[PDB]
C-alpha cells in the first residue's frame, strides 16, 4: 500500500521501507518515493530524523534533496511517512556490476563525489556510509550522494575508542582506524571510502571485500602492507598496537600492479586517499585540487555550507514537526 495522495500516480515497485516510482502530475515528470514507517522500532526513527533534518538543510547539485514529504495532517493520524526525491536513472553499484567506465567517466564521477563531500564536510557533517549504492546517476551521468542515515557531526576530540569496537557503516568501505581505535568521528573517515570507491571504478569490484571485522583489516594491510613504525606509534591503545605487531610482515602491493590499466595521476590520488594513518590522509579540498581532477577543479564553483550543521514520543513528534513545511499553509 503506497498511499501518496492524488498528486503522485502510476506507481511501480523500485527497490528496498519500500521505494517506488511515481509520476508527479504537478511537475509533469516522474519521481521516486520512499515509504517509511519504522516508528514502532525506536532503533529506526532517529535515523529518519537525522537524514530529514540534514537533507532539508543541505542544498547541493551533487547531493540528493527532498522535493516533498507526505504524512497525516495530525500527529495522531500520522503513521507512514513518504519522502519524495528526484528519480535517477541508476546508481554506481548497478553500473559497476554491468558497465565498464572509461577514464573520463571515472574522473567525472570522482569529481562530483568530492565536490559534494566538500560541501557535506564544510557543514561539519560526516556521511560515514559512502559507497556505490549511495551514489545516484542520471542519463547524462550527473552524480548525487544519497542516504545520510549514519551521518554525524564531526567530533575529532572524542574519536578514540578501544580495540575491536562495533561499527555500523558498510564493512568494505570502513577505514582501518575504525577496527583499531577510531569511532568514526573524523572527516578522514569519508576520504577513505571515496578511496575504496575509486579503486572499484578501476577494476569493477571492491578493493577490500572483508568477510568480517578483522578480515577487513587484514585485507587492507594486504595491499598497503604492514604499517610503518611511525604509524603504529600514533596508535596509543595497547590492545590495538599489539595486534598489529603480532601480525606477520606484509609487503606493499604497487598500485600500478593492481590496476595496470589505470591512469598514473588517478593512482597517485588513490594513494593519498588510501593511507593507513588517517592524520596523513589527504583532505577533500586537497583531492579536488589534485592533478587528476585538474580539468574540473574550480574552487569558485564548489560551494560550501553557509554555517556548521529521546523516548517513543519525542522522535515521532520531532519528525512530525520537521515535516511541516510540506503541509499547506
Ligand atoms: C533500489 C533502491 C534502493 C534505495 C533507494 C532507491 N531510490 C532511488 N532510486 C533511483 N533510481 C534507481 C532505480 C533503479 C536502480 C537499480 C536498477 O538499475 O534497477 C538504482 C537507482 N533514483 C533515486 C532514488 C532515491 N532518490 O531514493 C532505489
Amino acid at each position: 500500500v503506497f498511499d501518496v495522495g492524488p498528486r503522485y500516480t502510476n506507481l511501480s515497485y523500485i527497490g528496498e521501507g519500500m521505494v517506488c516510482s511515481a509520476y508527479d502530475n504537478l511537475n509533469k515528470v516522474r519521481v521516486a518515493i520512499k515509504k517509511i514507517s519504522p516508528f514502532e522500532h525506536q532503533t529506526y526513527c532517529q535515523r529518519t530524523l537525522r537524514e530529514i533534518k540534514i537533507l532539508l538543510r543541505f542544498r547541493h547539485e551533487n547531493i540528493i534533496g527532498i522535493n516533498d514529504i507526505i504524512r497525516a495532517p495530525t500527529i495522531e493520524q500520522m503513521k507512514d511517512v513518504y519522502i519524495v526525491q528526484d528519480l535517477m536513472e541508476t546508481d554506481l553499484y548497478k553500473l559497476l556490476k554491468t558497465q565498464h567506465l572509461s577514464n573520463d567517466h571515472i574522473c567525472y564521477f570522482l569529481y562530483q563525489i568530492l565536490r559534494g563531500l566538500k560541501y557535506i564536510h564544510s557543514a561539519n557533517v560526516l556521511h560515514r556510509d559512502l559507497k556505490p549504492s549511495n551514489l545516484l546517476l542520471n542519463t547524462t551521468c550527473d552524480l548525487k550522494i544519497c542516504d545520510f542515515g549514519l551521518a554525524r557531526v564531526a567530533d575529532p576530540d572524542h574519536d578514540h575508542t578501544g580495540f575491536l569496537t562495533e561499527y555500523v557503516a558498510t564493512r568494505w568501505y570502513r577505514a582501518p582506524e575504525i577496527m583499531l581505535n577510531s569511532k568514526g568521528y573524523t572527516k578522514s573517515i569519508d576520504i577513505w571510502s571515496v578511496g575504496c570507491i575509486l579503486a572499484e571504478m578501476l577494476s569493477n569490484r571492491p578493493i577490500f571485500p572483508g568477510k568480517h571485522y578483522l578480515d577487513q583489516l587484514n585485507h587492507i594491510l594486504g595491499i598497503l602492507g604492514s604499517p610503518s613504525q611511525e604509524d603504529l606509534n600514533c596508535i596509543i591503545n595497547l590492545k590495538a598496537r599489539n595486534y598489529l605487531l603480532s601480525l606477520p610482515h606484509k609487503n606493499k602491493v604497487p598500485w600500478n600492479r593492481l590496476f595496470p590499466n589505470a591512469d598514473s595521476k588517478a593512482l597517485d590520488l588513490l594513494d593519498k586517499m588510501l593511507t593507513f594513518n588517517p592524520h596523513k590522509r589527504i583532505e577533500v579540498e586537497q583531492a579536488l585540487a589534485h592533478p587528476y581532477l585538474e580539468q574540473y577543479y574550480d574552487p569558485s564553483d564548489e560551494p560550501i555550507a553557509e554555517a556548521p550543521f529521546l523516548p517513543k514520543e519525542k522522535l515521532k513528534e520531532l519528525i512530525f514537526e520537521e515535516t511541516a513545511r510540506f503541509q499547506p499553509g
